[PDB]
């Protein structure tokens, strides 16, 4: 019965990807962005430039007040709010209605996206993470624990005003091709995965796999970039840069501030390279790797003139709280958190990224030894 969830996301590039919520009664219909990254659900429940509307919690027959406050920061943004419960649906979605922690937003700083058109996050990560606490249980857990919806869920996050599919309780195997291939959810807070090899145009960069989780690796929806700590930043930018130095940008190019343009049509996507990222397998001494393009990390940002260009940015940019495998490495992608079984699979999306003389790709089985030497301590 997963074709009606097929398409149920919209999005803006560089502003997430959210789904249409109900909360309350009457339902009060909202967008809201799926974060893989968090967990906590939350909502602005008080007005705001940027909001197009809001929960309000008066008009609700079902709202129950929790009395008591929460914040949450992200690595950018954050807002304070007043937490409760409420009834919540998705009209694209299985066909429930369960009752769920809503965190509702009255303050906020640099959370709200101008025009995004969205209202609220629904973080989808474990209740470890949550806050104030891992006392608050996370939508999906509710879901799950209050319905028949298995423990299950995956995100078609298409690129190039995007689209993309979440599938919440199964697999439609109608979204991808060729195999899905796992890798174990490390612990379950975070969706952390352990990355143990990674190569750049099929040049290992050779690096103390530790160093590519360090301090962890987690599959992210709500981030745009894929992010990465500050040594194998610098280790990869450094080989695209010399891959691409036939051309020159200016660098603050490199640090994701300065758009770089080519007339349209033109852009020299060969001179980019493809970055393969190993992740660990779910047998002993086995990986496998996704292979990313460049039309995945040079994010298509607005032009800023009267030109018919191609404009880009560099949309990989250095953490130092881990890697971070935001929208960019998703898209293309068919991504399955199995919660059930501990794991995440990655499968070629239906809507691949195309390029000329080369695809995205999810290839297996490699051998790797010591795979439990990467997890870092
Ligand atoms: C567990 C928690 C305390 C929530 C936490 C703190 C720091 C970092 C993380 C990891 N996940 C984070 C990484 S991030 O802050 O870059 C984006 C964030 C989700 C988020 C929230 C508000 C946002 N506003 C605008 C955006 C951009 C998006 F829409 F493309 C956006 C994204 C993730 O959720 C979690």
């Amino acid at each position: 019965s997963f074709v009606e969830m097929v398409d149920n996301l919209r999005g803006k590039s560089g502003q997430g990807y959210y789904v249409e919520m109900t909360v309350g009664s009457p339902p009060q219909t909202l967008n809201i962005l799926v974060d893989t990254g968090s967990s906590n659900f939350a909502v602005g429940a008080a007005p705001h430039p940027f909001l197009h509307r809001y929960y309000q919690r008066q008009l609700s027959s079902t709202y129950r007040d929790l009395r008591k406050g929460v914040y949450v920061p992200y690595t950018q943004g954050k807002w304070e709010g007043e937490l409760g419960t409420d009834l919540v649906s998705i009209p694209h979605g299985p066909n429930v209605t369960v009752r769920a922690n809503i965190a509702a937003i009255t303050e906020s700083d640099k959370f709200f996206i101008n025009g995004s058109n969205w209202e609220g996050i629904l973080g989808l990560a474990y209740a470890e993470i949550a806050r104030p606490d891992d006392s608050l249980e996370p939508f999906f857990d509710s879901l799950v624990k209050q319905t028949h919806v298995p423990n299950l869920f995956s995100l078609q996050l298409c690129g190039a005003s995007v689209g993309g599919s979440m599938i919440i309780g199964g697999i439609d195997h109608s979204l991808y091709t060729g195999s899905l291939w796992y890798t174990p959810i490390r612990r379950e807070w975070y969706y952390e995965v352990i990355i143990v090899r990674v190569e750049i145009n099929g040049q290992d960069l050779k690096m103390d796999c530790k160093e590519y989780n360090y301090d962890k690796s987690i599959v992210d929806s709500g981030t745009t970039n894929l992010r990465l700590p500050k040594k194998v930043f610098e280790a990869a930018v450094k080989s695209i840069k010399a891959a691409s130095s036939t051309e020159k940008f200016p660098d603050g190019f490199w640090l994701g501030e300065q758009l770089v343009c080519w007339q349209a049509g033109t852009t020299p996507w060969n001179i980019f390279p493809v970055i393969s990222l190993y992740l660990m397998g779910e047998v002993t001494n086995q990986s496998f790797r996704i292979t990313i393009l460049p039309q995945q990390y040079l994010r298509p940002v607005e032009d800023v003139a009267t030109s018919q260009d191609d404009c880009y940015k560099f949309a990989i940019s250095q953490s130092s709280t881990g890697t971070v495998m935001g929208a960019v490495i998703m898209e293309g992608f068919y991504v399955v958190f199995d919660r059930a079984r501990k794991r995440i699979g990655f499968a070629v999306s239906a809507c691949h990224v195309h390029d000329e003389f080369r695809t995205a790709a999810v290839e297996g089985p490699f051998v790797t030894l010591d795979m439990e030497d990467c997890g870092y301590n």
